[PDB]
């Protein structure tokens, strides 16, 4: 037996969209990477180690992990 499963428990908490400003320009070099300029909005949709953050762009949905943004 075993193949996949994925099936998250009931975690009632206040689950907030945060969003964090671009100070330098980088694009997605791979597809989980995350395309935009520098001054650009980022709303990070899940952060859960300050190593890999997932955000969201007009111009792409992916991660950043090079953190040359700021929290706004």
């Amino acid at each position: 037996m075993g193949h996949h499963h994925h099936h998250h428990s009931h975690m009632n908490h206040q689950h907030e969209a945060r969003k964090v400003r671009a100070i330098y320009d980088f694009e997605a070099a791979e597809d989980n990477e995350l395309t935009f300029k520098a001054g650009e909005i980022i709303t990070v949709l899940d952060d859960s180690d300050p190593n890999w953050w997932k955000g969201e762009t007009h111009q792409g949905i992916g991660l950043f992990p090079s953190n040359f943004v700021t929290a706004d």
